[PDB]
């Protein structure tokens, strides 16, 4: 009786990849007899199926097929869950991975509270942020919030097979379509499924390559908007519940039809303009109700508004005005206190990280600031900012260099101001504060030595700026906490990093050595080097070593011999154990502690 | 009758650069019988001899003479000057050029008020700035602020050939020169020479390419070193009035000496850091008295002190806390009103163009911000800035992308504040509003069709930036002031840019046409394309071309069309004059004023 049954199509797989899903499998917590492999070939030009067979050499879980080419995964991926004798199914891509404590974490998520569909954290490789909303917090009893708690509706979650079946949910393959995923959710939640969200854990790597797509399939415009017409039918169609369709049009709308009505206007030749402003303008009329504007913001109601007015030359307009509105934090002070590193933060909007974003007060209302001609155009209360001015976010976050997972930074407190600049005119300006627990985010062995960097998240006025967290002035400052080596400091691209286990800088370099302090007990062997500047809390231990060269000698061997970074009594100390070698003169001395070697220079006379 | 002779040394000299310097030479508003070229190579491996011999041949007035190789330009000039009969000696260099009426503007100025040297102003190819202060205003009596008159020291001034022999006057000529025209400039003003500024036209374009200044001294810091020690005893033993002295001592102290105990420290290893520390400790105590470092800023004193000290690591750690200091402006606000183009700009010292920089209030004090461990090795005085929060400044400037001149924009008014932000720390924060008007910079032809660059220069607390000035937000604004085409807009790296004269943009594409109100007329030929968005001052009439093409043939030759931008009133309009051409049908219609074609998709039928 199998618990899990991973579903991998694949054409043309690409053997490096193929290795590295391999791996992330066969590294998997949950005994080996308790999960399936099912591989479906979809016609593979490459030597594909002759590696699937031989990797299935080894596995006698693992159950490998050829068919005919499809031209996409839905075709393999429901054969596969035809072949399949697990509970619950993941349909596992080709070219991604999957994390190690994955399949025992959901399958005892999705047992214990009956799940039909388990919505794993998913990890992105770019971005600062995926499931921003989705992902925040565990939900057993998810699919009581609607239809919006599989978002994203990719297709990497875990689905209870004989749900599946006894549905017939299928991934659409008779016909030709994009966002298959998106159709196959939406089927999943249309029949009742039981959704759990499972958030505490990266549970998926979705992997960007650079051969994500090649196909004619979705590249020109007009398939591009069949494709969104055929998305938004089967909505108004197949979900019967009016809050769920709701979301669903909503969603829809915004990011995909009103999406392309901003800076895309800017980036597009006039040509692809013309086309696609036309389609979108026709769904709008023929398949998006009035009322689902009323809840959009005031900047996504003046989108719709001249959509549907045929004005494409104001909404070209509009997109210069707009251009380059952001929100970019700067560093006002990083400092260790106990066990934390804590942070305090500013920001404002800004035209590209420069001048002032403003809006007017004219009268008793806050206006967006535009020409008189687009005012002239537009329902006064669209450019109405009266009631949104307490909307802001203003949040930090963190992502792993080496997992890619993001992830929010608990317990900040922040505050946005608006606050007049001059004469009539408002700038926003956000101050926060938030301390980094760097436990919060190590959940396997490999995040104890990982870079991470730090982010935050403005959110107003209809805006969304997720960047980089920045700095100026050089920083840089050590700590050792609990056995935690941790350097947090400006990296070469001005922004704020945290490497915690020495993975990328080290902190005996960063920390500076009181050379003229440095002890030398001959009798014991031991010579004590004190670190200068750092941040010591608890008692800490790492072993590492050093490496001996008698100066003068170039070409000799290191003499290896052991040391030890220890943290006590708030201060600390490199121990250089020079044990059973005999040594005479002086000689360079370089310590090496988590597989990183300073560059003090130091010097002892033996 | 010879009034200026220019002094060429040549050596390995690239072709197309002596064809430059003899086009700009050529150019000279000056007629040829009055000055003569005087070209010395020194030996060179190259044709460059013969290249000399045959542009003399067409030129009466060009000498060339060839001799051994010397190494560096010193001896060469010294021969030339010989040899030289003009009154006055321009010294060029082979890589360099001549503004077109420099010859006639120096001699009048020189003749006039009988001048030794005429420090004209030097144009760079790089930087917003050059002799921002020396060439800040004309002055027949220079030699009254005492030899700073003559900074910056490059040769590249007119020095009266009869004062040069009178006192002896030549470049050093050794086997390792360095700093010779700041010798040479200095033994100028010590024999007493009446100086002259010319600071209103540019009068020398010091050009940089891919091969200058690479030499064994500055390359090594031991020969290095062992120049600077002579700059500074020569200066002690040679230079006698006091003024002059202290200034000397003052500059290259400050600038050479304590210019490697800042930012420098972090981009050189720890070894060629101790050499040139030691270098550095050992000149200050031998060769710079006391006193000396009562004329710096505070942070040039705070180097001074531990330089003596021999505290080196403390001064590592303050080039670490001061890396990043800055001052960006930001356009507040730019518009065309009457004939001038306004800005309004602010600014605040941070670190980057991110984080504020702060200062630090405690009791009656505004002390720099340090750790506790430096500030224990520092006289208190140094640290406190109460003294300098007035001596702010915060100015405009121009710079054409062309011509690499760069002035500054007078008339403007500015403030700059410092403003307690939270606690007891303090910001420093400027406004500016500052108007253009193009001509005053437009001084040679040229001129007039050119893409010029703003700046801003911000000072204070020792601190100097000078950045262009930027914005964020899409700005192109366009404006027809008095015959000139003028475009405000955000260059591709963000930066502020003026095109005058179309020299980048079409300012018919970036203005907009009432494409409704067209009117034609078959009576005279004459059809009417009025411009939407533009700022039009006075009367203009500027002249081009069009041309008038059909919609979908394929070997589409077009029809040259005459077209007018018209100027009046406060509006602006194209008439693209046609009379008698071709029939009819549908055509499209393409300005060209000023060389600059828009593309605004017209058709007319
Ligand atoms: O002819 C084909 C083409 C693709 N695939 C499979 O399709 C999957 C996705 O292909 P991939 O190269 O990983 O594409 P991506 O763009 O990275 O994948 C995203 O976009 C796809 C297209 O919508 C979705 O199916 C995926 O779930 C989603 O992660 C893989 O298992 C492939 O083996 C086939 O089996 N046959
Ligand atoms: O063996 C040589 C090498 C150079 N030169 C001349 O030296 C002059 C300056 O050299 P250049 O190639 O122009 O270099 P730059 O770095 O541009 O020159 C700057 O730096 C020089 C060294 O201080 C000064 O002499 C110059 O005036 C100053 O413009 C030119 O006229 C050369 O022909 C010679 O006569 N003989
Ligand atoms: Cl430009
Ligand atoms: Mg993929
Ligand atoms: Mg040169």
């Amino acid at each position: 009786d199998i618990k899990i049954s991973v579903v991998v199509p694949t054409y043309n797989t690409e053997l490096e990849g193929l290795k590295n899903l391999m791996a992330s499998i066969d590294k998997q917590t949950m005994n080996p007899d308790e999960y399936e492999l099912v591989f479906v070939d979809d016609g593979s030009t490459t030597d594909t199926y002759e590696r699937l067979q031989e990797f299935a050499e080894t596995r006698p879980n693992m159950t490998v097929k050829q068919i005919e080419n499809s031209g996409w995964g839905s075709r393999p991926r429901n054969i596969a869950t035809k072949m399949a004798k697990g509970e619950y199914i993941l349909y596992l891509d080709h070219d991604d991975t999957v994390f190690p404590e994955t399949f025992e974490r959901v399958y005892n998520f999705g047992k214990e509270n009956n799940l039909d569909v388990v919505s794993g954290k998913e990890v992105r490789t770019n971005g600062w942020s995926w499931g921003w909303k989705q992902f925040s917090e565990n939900n057993p009893h998810a699919e009581e919030m609607g239809i919006e708690c599989l978002l994203p509706m990719t297709p990497h979650k875990f689905y209870k097979r004989e749900f599946l079946l006894e549905n017939d949910i299928t991934f659409d393959d008779g016909a030709r379509v994009l966002w298959e995923d998106v159709y196959f959710n939406s089927k999943a939640f249309i029949h009742g499924a039981k959704v759990g969200i499972l958030a505490d854990y990266p549970t998926y790597y979705w992997i960007a390559t650079g051969a994500n797509n090649s196909s004619s399939f979705g590249r020109d415009p007009h398939e591009k908007w069949n494709q969104i017409n055929k998305l938004f039918n089967f909505f108004k169609d197949n979900i019967k519940e009016q809050r769920d369709l709701d979301f669903m049009l909503t969603h829809w709308y915004r990011s995909r039809v009103l999406g392309i009505l901003g800076q895309w206007l800017l980036k597009n030749n006039n040509e692809r303009i013309d086309i696609e402003f036309n389609y979108a303008k026709k769904l709008a009329e023929e398949l998006i109700p009035a009322y689902i504007s009323e809840n959009l913001d005031k900047n996504n109601q003046v989108k719709d508004y001249l959509l549907r007015q045929g004005d494409l030359d104001s909404l070209k307009k509009l997109a210069q005005i707009d251009a380059g509105i952001t929100a970019l934090s700067y560093v006002e002070d990083a400092y260790f206190k106990e066990d934390k590193l804590f942070f305090k933060t500013s920001t404002k909007m800004t035209y590209e990280d420069k001048e002032d974003f403003f809006i007017e007060k004219t009268a008793d209302r806050m206006e967006r600031i535009l020409p008189e001609e687009i005012k002239s155009k537009l329902p006064k209360e669209f450019f109405d900012y009266s009631d949104d001015l307490a909307e802001f976010t203003y949040e930090p976050s963190i992502k792993g260099r080496n997992s890619r997972a993001t992830w929010k930074i608990d317990g900040s407190t922040s505050n946005v101001e608006v606050v007049n600049k001059k004469a009539n005119l408002y700038k926003i300006e956000g101050e926060m504060s938030f301390s980094v627990q760097i436990n919060d985010y190590i959940l396997d062995a490999a995040d104890k030595k990982q870079p991470w960097d730090i982010a935050t998240r403005f959110t107003g006025l209809g805006y969304t700026s997720h960047r980089a967290l920045t700095i100026g002035k050089i920083l840089i400052k050590t700590a050792l906490i609990n056995n935690k080596t941790m350097i947090v400091y400006k990296n070469a691209s001005g922004l704020i990093s945290l490497d915690v286990g020495s993975s990328v800088r080290s902190i005996v370099e960063d920390s500076g050595v009181k050379r003229e302090q440095i002890l030398i007990d001959k009798t014991s062997g031991k010579v004590t080097i004190p670190l200068n500047e750092i941040h010591v809390f608890g008692e800490s231990l790492i072993e590492g070593n050093a490496e001996l060269k008698p100066v003068g000698i170039s070409d000799a061997d290191p003499i290896n011999v052991k040391a030890k970074l220890i943290g006590e009594a708030n201060k600390a100390r490199v121990e250089v154990l020079l044990g059973d070698e005999k040594l005479s003169g002086e000689y360079h001395l370089v310590t090496n502690i988590q597989g990183k070697k300073d560059k003090q220079q130091i010097k002892i006379t033996l």
